[PDB]
């Protein structure tokens, strides 16, 4: 599923992402825009053999199990395919664990390079919420 910008903002807010760990909703919408272009089915292979999954491009190196990243962790205790569902519940719950691990949203390379320090509120402008 490819979300609309305001559709995704609503779903993230319903699942309690808005200001989670101090990150306003626009931060999460911006991150998903640049990690996946709002596509819950996005996947990308990393150079070390791991893979990033779903609308927030969560990495199998640490967070999910895909059966093909030897030596990795599954800290969210989910199959990576659960991060590709049209329902973002699993991605949100895993993102809450990631952002709580001490580094905040710097765990998302696209947020760090393309959202951090910008006017992220622009990403929820015009949505009802
Ligand atoms: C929280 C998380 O899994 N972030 C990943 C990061 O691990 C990876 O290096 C990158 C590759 O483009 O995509 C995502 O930002
Ligand atoms: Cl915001
Ligand atoms: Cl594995
Ligand atoms: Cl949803
Ligand atoms: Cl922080
Ligand atoms: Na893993």
């Amino acid at each position: 599923k490819v979300f609309g910008r305001c559709e995704l903002a609503a779903a993230m807010k319903r699942h309690g992402l808005d200001n989670y760990r101090g990150y306003s909703l626009g931060n999460w919408v911006c991150a998903a825009k640049f990690e996946s272009n709002f596509n819950t089915q996005a996947t990308n292979r990393n150079t070390d053999g791991s893979t990033d999954y779903g609308i927030l491009q969560i990495n199998s190196r640490w967070w999910c199990n895909d059966g093909r990243t030897p030596g990795s962790r599954n800290l969210c205790n989910i199959p990576c395919s659960a991060l590709l569902s049209s329902d973002i519940t699993a991605s949100v719950n895993c993102a809450k664990k990631i952002v709580s691990d001490g580094n905040g949203m710097n765990a998302w390379v696209a947020w760090r390079n393309r959202c951090k320090g910008t006017d992220v509120q622009a990403w929820i402008r015009g949505c009802r919420l």
